[PDB]
């Protein structure tokens, strides 16, 4: 194994909670990782008590505001995936501002999955395809993997080749089901608040074959 | 608590053949026998559904001689399983894109599923010419065909509606997924069905996989 190719698209399930991301985003830029996608808020997280949901909405508003100057300083594109119909209007307006101000940035793409689920993503892709059929734009017999995949979120980015799950659990928990179909899976007992750039870099090297698990 | 639906990625056949200095394809030949005690263990312990990744969408791009051996092994397996399904009261199912399989193998699959459809102790599913992406896109094609017939309003498509078109929708969700062979990957298997499944990865190559380790994997889930 002479050539050690790092992942092109890393996805992270940031579990173990019940500022960590900034040095990880900076390490992606340093090493040439093109995309980083993080699981901030799941479809399942709407089932938590209202005060918990309200607190996560405040943490999300806070994180985006703090990220916008960093995205501009480092020329990183900031994107969001998930169902926005269930989110507060001002948070949606903030998400739109962030993604519109950074859409042309080419250093890396940081995607934050908010009110997101792999199943929701897939069924939404199916809905848009069926809408195209209803509007007479396409015939349903043309629907195969090649057509359908274009409607799944982040299809323009490379496939997820490395999925990191912190917090000790061995599950994908309805995250990027489609996009991570061939991703190498890295599980760690390290809780998200304790997750380091040293361990993030080790996960990258496990993927490349430079380091062993 | 026992898992309701166990899925297995039976990897490591070729590595086993190389490790034990066997002939080309012998890993698949030895590997074919490993599932029988597992299937019997599932029935006797009360596992309701077992789904195995016998041939993937990606396996169509393997060397042709390997595709040939796998097609012959599938045909051999199905014949051998039909009397076993009748004895153990197991319903045998197949999932995957049948349009890509040999016509005679599809007739044999149809025979096996029809003759065992009334069995109710367990459901054994063999994923043949299968990929989670294929399954998902096929479910989207079927939803869109219903839209074209005027049966469904496209604006109404959501997770609850879509899930009904994905394979094994009448079975519980996969709650335990086992992968042998040392790789940490789902490799386009039951992407939808295993969305919340516990994952058990092992270095044990599939031909070396035992009922004892499988039983330990059930214990780990509980
Ligand atoms: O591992 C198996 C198997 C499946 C189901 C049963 Cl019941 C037994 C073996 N197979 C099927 C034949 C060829 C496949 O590649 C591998
Ligand atoms: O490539 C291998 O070594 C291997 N191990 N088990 C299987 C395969 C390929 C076809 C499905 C079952
Ligand atoms: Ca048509």
């Amino acid at each position: 194994s002479e050539e050690y190719h790092l992942p092109q698209h890393v996805a992270i399930i940031m579990d173990g909670n019940n500022n960590v991301l900034d040095p990880i985003v900076e390490h992606c830029v340093k090493t040439g990782v093109r995309a980083l996608t993080v699981f901030a808020f799941s479809s399942e997280n709407w089932n938590r008590p209202q005060y918990e949901v309200d607190l996560l909405m405040k943490l999300l508003e806070e994180t985006i505001h703090e990220q916008i100057p960093r995205m501009k300083k480092f020329n990183i594109a900031l994107r969001f995936i998930g169902d926005r119909s269930r989110l507060p209007s001002h948070l949606v307006a903030l998400m739109e501002d962030a993604e519109q101000q950074t859409a042309h940035h080419d250093a890396m793409t940081l995607t934050i999955a908010v009110s997101y689920g792999g199943m929701w993503d897939i069924a939404n892709a199916a809905k848009q395809v069926a809408q195209a059929v209803s509007r007479g734009e396409i015939d349903a017999d043309q629907i195969n993997v090649d057509l359908f995949e274009k409607y799944v979120s982040l299809n323009d980015l490379p496939a997820v080749d490395l999925l990191i799950r912190t917090g000790g659990d061995f599950r994908i928990s309805n995250f990027l089901l489609w996009q991570a179909a061939y991703a190498e899976l890295y599980f760690t007992d390290t809780l998200w608040p304790e997750f380091t750039v040293e361990e993030f870099d080790h996960a990258l090297n496990v993927f490349s074959g430079r380091e062993r698990r």
